[PDB]
């Protein structure tokens, strides 16, 4: 009944093989609590080699994929590729995606209706620009954004919800009870219940504690901290 | 003299399984010992391809981004391919500029930050079939070969690759010599008559089996960048178009 705790860790644009080897073996080292569901988010260079080298316990995430298996596509993989490799998740609309490489929200729902099609996990991000939020329109825009996502969700057993934004714990809790109500009103009670809704701000050791006790806040999406011995810390967060 | 150059773009195709088998093929195959061939694979599967690929064939990364680390989620840098013991990306390629709106800048920035790293780079230029139709063909690629020469220090690891716009339902081999011969052109009084001489200039038209020798005929072809065909068995004999 309870929403299991959910870490993702993204190592973004990040590390080698001598580096992640080393981010891998204290991953697999560490007492992790068995309460919690651990996925990282490999380069798509590394999905391979990080799905042969993490225990099976822990998840792994391609960090973007394309909208159809195979094709024209110079320089994008596909669902199907990433299940070829044995990763179980991709992480979609991440905010880096939307603002530096411009993807729309129309681009990443059909990807998340692909991904799931094709039997993938999705951790689907959302989160407003800094503007937005500074004129107050924080809600609509994440409403859209979920919307969009939503509208290509036909099972929500294997999505993720990660909000992102451009940031204080309170603040956080606020936008995740509103993301669950837009669930409960838009969708159903059941989604609204059972949905994991994750924190994808800055999350250090410092400050996973506050944040995992808040009401509505799920987990993370980590960043920079998921390259770090301190992820460990951050995934054992409600212990 | 200007080593015959053949890249195989697999594009977004592929898994372990069919991946394995092409390369099987390649390994065992009759390959003219004059062409340089590099295989361009999924960013998912470059380590795989390395592996598994003889080490007289290059692997190409299909993409990267222009620093080696950062907050850049999906993107992976000439650092990591070259982790992965590849010596090539590919950069520009038509789909990039086209379906993902890559800019003429970034592409740029991208040449000299892989080129920088010590990569090899194959880069591609083609205008759009409006501006073909237009009659623009010759400014269009000139000014992306502009965005790339500003960029590239030594050519001894580039390696340019043209790619005429698909027909859509609505080209030739001397069509392809005369954009090849004005390329050759232009790097000789934009960079040096030594860059112009050495550097290959490779056609990433549509290479069939049935066209490649015409193709590689032409004074001014130095290979192909080979699209569909590469996944076919008849890449061997793209391969071995000279001969």
């Amino acid at each position: 009944a309870p929403r299991k705790f959910f870490v993702g860790g993204n190592w973004k644009m990040n590390g080698d093989k001598k580096s992640l080897g080393e981010l891998i073996h204290t991953l697999n080292g560490a007492k992790l609590s068995a309460d919690t569901e651990v996925v990282c988010g490999a380069p798509s260079i590394y999905l391979d080699f990080a799905r042969q080298k993490l225990d099976a316990k822990i998840g792994v995430a391609a960090q973007n994929c394309y909208k159809v298996p195979k094709g024209a596509f110079t320089g994008e993989i596909s669902p199907a590729m990433i299940k070829d490799i044995g990763a179980a998740w991709v992480i979609l609309g991440h905010s880096e995606r939307r603002h530096v490489f411009g993807e729309s929200d129309e681009l990443i729902g059909q990807k998340v209706a692909h991904a799931l099609a094709e039997g993938l996990g999705v951790i689907a991000c959302i989160g407003e620009k800094l503007d937005e939020r500074e004129a107050g329109i924080t809600e609509k825009v994440v409403f859209e954004q979920t919307k969009a996502i939503a509208d290509n969700v036909k099972d929500w057993s294997k999505v993720v919800l990660a909000y992102e934004p451009p940031a204080t714990p309170q603040q956080a809790q606020e936008v995740h009870e509103k993301l669950r109500g837009w669930l409960k009103s838009h969708v159903s009670d059941a989604v609204a219940q059972s949905t994991r809704i994750i924190y994808g701000g800055s999350v250090t050791g410092g400050n996973c504690k506050e944040l995992a006790s808040q009401h509505d806040v799920d987990g993370f999406l980590v960043g920079g901290a998921s390259l770090k011995p301190e992820f460990v810390d951050i995934i054992n967060a409600k212990h």
